[PDB]
């Protein structure tokens, strides 16, 4: 559990990303909303980094490449980036949950 | 702590208001006036949440949210993103405070 | 502080009235006369709600709602936004007093 | 108490069920002129009968919330659906009110046991 | 229960009206069947009156206005009139049933 | 009483016959001959019911039902109304006699 | 008086035969030859039913049914009416003897 | 008794199941001439085999109820569906008959206990 | 049970026929597959005969007429022939099963 | 006996292979090469089954199955028939060996 | 003789890989590059399976499978056949060792 | 043992869940060029991270089974779906393997009781 330094924060950022991801698959987006959405992706990765152990900051950094800060990504590109985050986070927490369940069994 | 939400009832109330409005925007297309009104609601509702959260969460929410351009009317898409961001963030916030409360129930189950 | 809702029965019935109207607006398109009627109902029902709430929640509601422009007839969308705002805000209010009350039931249990 | 807010519960409940059934009927299919007049008049008389069965405070609350129809014009399907939908919701709330009352008596009258 | 003098009769007239109402919503009607149907509405209100206490005869009378006996009403008008009766009757009997249930609890 | 149906088996039998025929008319459109036949069935079936009911119900049913014009063929709609009237009236009649029978079962539950 | 149905097995199987044919007529349109065939079956099956019933129910059935005009071939509709009449009348007959018999089971219980 | 009305129950049941399955097959899709002839002949032989397995009274009842097909013409999908549907219903009733019989023995043979 | 001399064999031939019957109702067939299918019907009746008592060999023979060995039958004709077999077999086994169940009750 | 399947695991394995392939042919239309391959699979798979069955079943299966023409490519229909024949025959074969096994379980239930 | 599958974990994961790919081919049409890729995967995965099986089952598999013609790119259909062959053969293999193992569980019970 | 085939189970599981979610996303809707490049690169880096968390034998098995993408061309929706589908299936099998392992320990550690 020592991999996730602030579990509450990482959980809520993840829930935000998953909810936004549900929205992009809801309908096509226009220029401005995809602008907001690249920006939100940037800031939300920063917040996640704050809440993770160093090796995971660096793992996530190896797996994710940022968006062109001057260019507007497509619905597809946004959907890939956010789907990656959501999947990585859910795997992270099935990890900490098989751990917690292991402790439940130890006691 | 659960002490991060200084006024939990208020934050729950703003949150369900926003979730209900998001469901309405996903219900049918909107016109000029209703989009403008909905922008204004988004602004004041982030202000109320700020009132109801600990400083760390005021400044986190502030880092994650960008206000709308006050001279232009946002699109249906832009509004859905803004409010969806809020809704997801809040639902995560309360799965947090609920992991805390449930931990307390199990501690008191425990010492017996 | 369940003392935030001073007249719970009244607030509940106004809430059910507004919710039922919202379902009607989403049911079918409206004409001028019915949209004016519903505008008027929105105004008076906000006033009844104010009557039934503690001052701080009256003032919160006031910060959250802008009345309608009486120089125009609002669109179905604008009405749907206003009433949806009310409905969600009310349901959140009662999930609050409900988690509180159930907590008291546990205190007594 | 709160049950003394509704002076004649049997009457209020049956008027309410009448209005609910007609609301469902109006949403069932479009209406003609004659049906819209009958339905407006039913709306009027049913508000009067409902008034008869409520406490003064709810008589005047309902009055503050309801506006009569224009009698020189025949209202549209839209106005009628609004009028009756308002009634249905207001009554539904009224009875979750008295319903929380009766349940409250049930809880007191086991609490003493 | 003193409001409904002959409960069996009122129940069967009501079941007749409700069944006819289901039929009008089943398909559009022609002239002759709408003629029969206004007439049945008239006679069935008479029969109901026979089975109700005076104040309810008068209440129902205040709420219902008869059809033009020389003119043929539309499917819509018939459907309104009969829906009114059905709703009023069902409310009447949820009344007598909350009463009977109250007696069940008293004993 | 339950003594209002002098021959209960017979009335149940005419009733299910009529209900089955109503279901057939709602099944598909009819032609000249089948509408005529169905008119005749309606007539004789009201006569059989009269045989099986107490006088008060003979005369009530008579007040509620109008016979068909014997020289003209009724429409599909007119037939559905006539038979639907009968079916609803009968179903109400037997929820009556069943409220009686059930009352009897509870009385005998009771004195024990 | 379960003695109204003198041969219950026979009446039951004729009843199931007629019901199954009714389902076939509602299944698809028919031609002349099959509609004549079904007309003939209707006649003979009414005669077998008569054989299996008490006199008063034979005479009731007779009052309720008019035979087919043999100078024409009936339409699918006319056949459907006649057989539906039989089926409903039979099902009512057996809900009668069934409420009676179950009542006897209770008398013995 | 009533079970002695069906002299060979195994045979009657299997002929019956055969006819039921073909009825379902005919309603499955339209048929050609050759299939209609095979199916008419199956109808004939199956009535004869069925006769072999029933009491005389039911042999003659079935005969009063069934007419053979016209052998100089090939019957239509319609006539065949009628013929086999008649058989299926008649047999279904026959076995609710013997079924009420067996259940009757079950009730006697607990009644004495 | 003395009517079915080799129950395992008759059961598997029957399962084969039923499975093939499901296939013909699956899609229309071409010339060659209907050729194979008449032939399979012939040989499968032979195999069934091997597994049945004489009176049933003769009963089945009375009820079934073979295909023209030089002509190709239609999807419909094949479907009739195989549906007959399937139905006859299922009836045969509801027979032997009501028998076996009867023995279960005897003991 | 259950001793008619000399190698039961092998026959089950060939059988599920064939059933899976039948499901694929019913999934979508096939081209030249895939039909040819599937013909070859049918041939070798009957050979493997022969290896795994008692002589009586080798010769029965041989009486019931006709090989494909080795110079021509069978149609989608012809392949579905061939494999459906196999699948049905095998499923019947194992409801047989299962009626045997279940009989054994009941015998051992029995002598106790 | 559970000793027929020498490395059960490896055979199981290769099996799940192939099954998942089969679902992908049935999901949508493919282009040249992806059909060549899947051809290559089919070859190497047969080799890994061989590594994990007893000799007689290697040789059985070899009798049952013909490799792909590398002079052409196979069609979606041909790939679907080859992989379906593998999947069915594998599922049958494991229903075998599973009925055996469950039988042992009963021997010990 | 078999659980020692996966040296870092937490890491391998989360990389696997990441790849599964992206596979579902690609099948959700068609992709553009930029998305296909991001997705190819994600495929590369995720294979490297996955390697880090497996035993050498599975590192080299996975390598025998996977071919990198052509870096001078951008792969199609088809190639990407194949590549990631292969990964997903291979990992799913890997974990039913270690899953049968853990369950095996559960059975030994009641067997001695």
């Amino acid at each position: 559990t020592d991999l996730v330094e602030q579990p509450a924060k990482v959980m809520r950022i993840g829930t935000m990303i998953k909810q936004l991801l549900e929205e992009v698959r809801a309908a096509p987006l226009d220029e401005a909303s995809r602008n907001r959405l690249r920006d939100i992706h940037a800031t939300s990765i920063r917040e996640l980094e704050d809440g993770l152990a160093p090796e995971l900051r660096e793992e996530l950094d190896r797996l994710t490449l940022p968006f062109n800060e001057d260019a507007v990504p497509s619905d597809a590109e946004l959907r890939i980036a956010q789907a990656q985050l959501v999947g990585w986070l859910e795997g992270l927490f099935h990890g900490i949950q098989t751990a917690l369940f292991a402790q439940q069994m130890a006691a």
